């Protein structure tokens, strides 16, 4: 018993961590096979990002200019692409340290791990989700960019996230392994908006069955609810309109607590409209979302 | 910017993390050099556990009789021994993977991060406190036994708690790597009565910081306390007394953000005792505790 907001183990993606240098900027790379990926904008500079020419700036550039170490030892890069917003640097020597892995792009609600890296050495690692407004609220400083977000498959990393830039209001915004980003975010240093987040219900939902499962049960009630009349309700308080397919997802937890769907809507429909009362469900004073219903069964059942 | 609970990275401990199985029972087993630390209780049976003796249940077995996969590979088992509550197998061969690594006994307040295993398997990675009644409110089911926690100080591994058992309240007991308990806990299936726990005062001043460092400042106010009127506020709320050591392991947070640490004292204060109002700091309901001031400072700078 007892929940965490836990992270898969990093050491998977610690060995696959390198740091690119171009000119005066230093990130983080991700290398994988005989390839590193890192953000584009390791080929800018200060007077260059208010909106870089990317296939101007890369022109300039030559193999021999993209300095990558391994810790300690130096990748001899012998090509370099751009693909949408990530450098893909071919190297003469392919990762011995890397695992079986995928490219993924995760859908937002979905949740992953974030190893946050700086000059290629990892210094943390947490779980995050990617808010239905495809930002992640992460923990990163300057430095950071190129570090990545995955899941785990028993022995295979889907990586999902690399790490982009910060948003004047403190949130993040970042790609796939494509370089595709998340959202509607550019690399340039330009005021963007975020589209109205929501919390993510089926996470809620989730998280409130770990909850009964861990023994935190005050919040349930004699009360059930429809999915139109519980929609009402998530229309008021931002809250992301559950669907079956969010309920046939809730089914496993369901069949585990006994507890309906609907049942367990009627009391976050409680929650919502009358608060926590000063209590707490899971150490927490308020309704947790960055937890899926994959990852509480994962954690409630002990998967390595 | 941002603020996340953070563990480190885990790749190093996943490296150490083997299975030891004696008869019936299996758990996980950490291999350093060339020895297998594991809780002693692997030895037992169901019936044993009311109160094993354990010096007549080793007795009973030999080398062959722990047997110890690292995740594929068996390793030969040549000698054994109970220190306290754990049992130290010596093996044939050293691990090739050993981090650079100390034994430390933390402090009551001090947080690490928890490995969890199953089946010497690492399933995911957390961070927490030792509370100051030396409980931990981990996350971990039957066959949990043996993962670890720990910190990292650049290359060196301080492994700090090896997971012993679940209390029945469903909080979480163990021990240093030299087998003796945290608390007054005992290896034996018996209702156990862990001490009254208080919030860790130096750790909620220290996330405060935080929270100001990364534009949460709500809570700021145009007063001042003293540690004597402070202390008076944190009895009544079942907060740690709050010494000048903890004033001075504040200095850095205190310089950094030109906020007195009784200013900010203060603050804590009138949360204290008018609570959040609704409001939230750094994504919280609640006055979070487990991050202690040199946690704030690493992750505040990038350390690696
Ligand atoms: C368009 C663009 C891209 C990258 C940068 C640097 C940047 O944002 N780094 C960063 C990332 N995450 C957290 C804190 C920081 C400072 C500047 C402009
Ligand atoms: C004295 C003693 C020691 C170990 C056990 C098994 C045990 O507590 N395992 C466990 C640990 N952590 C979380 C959930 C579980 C079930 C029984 C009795």
């Amino acid at each position: 018993s007892g929940f965490r907001k836990m992270a898969f183990p990093s050491g998977k993606v610690e060995g696959c961590m390198v740091q690119v240098t171009c000119g005066t900027t230093t990130l983080n790379g991700l290398w994988l096979d005989d390839v590193v990926y890192c953000p584009r904008h390791v080929i800018c500079t200060s007077e260059d990002m208010l909106n870089p020419n990317y296939e101007d700036l890369l022109i300039r550039k030559s193999n021999h200019n993209f300095l990558v170490q391994a810790g300690n030892v130096q990748l001899r890069v012998i090509g370099h692409s751009m693909q949408n917003c990530v450098l893909k640097l071919k190297v003469d020597t392919a990762n011995p340290k890397t695992p079986k892995y995928k490219f993924v792009r995760i859908q937002p609600g979905q949740t992953f791990s974030v190893l946050a890296c700086y000059n290629g050495s990892p210094s943390g690692v947490y779980q995050c989700a990617m808010r239905p407004n495809f930002t992640i609220k992460g923990s990163f400083l300057n430095g950071s960019c190129g570090s990545v977000g995955f899941n785990i498959d028993y022995d295979c990393v889907s990586f999902c996230y690399m790490h982009h830039m910060e948003l004047p209001t403190g949130v993040h915004a970042g790609t796939d392994l494509e370089g595709n980003f998340y959202g509607p975010f550019v690399d340039r240093q330009t005021a963007q908006a975020a589209g109205t987040d929501t919390t993510i219900t089926v996470n809620v939902l989730a998280w409130l069955y770990a909850a009964v499962i861990n023994g935190d049960r005050w919040f349930l009630n004699r009360f059930t609810t429809t999915l139109n009349d519980f929609n009402l309700v998530a229309m008021k308080y931002n809250y992301e309109p559950l669907t079956q397919d969010h309920v046939d997802i809730l089914g496993p937890l369901s069949a585990q607590t006994g507890i309906a769907v609907l049942d367990m809507c009627a009391s976050l429909k409680e929650l919502l409209q009358n608060g926590m009362n000063g209590r707490t469900i899971l150490g927490s004073a308020l309704l947790e979302d960055e937890f899926t219903p994959f990852d509480v069964v994962r954690q409630c059942s002990g998967v390595t």
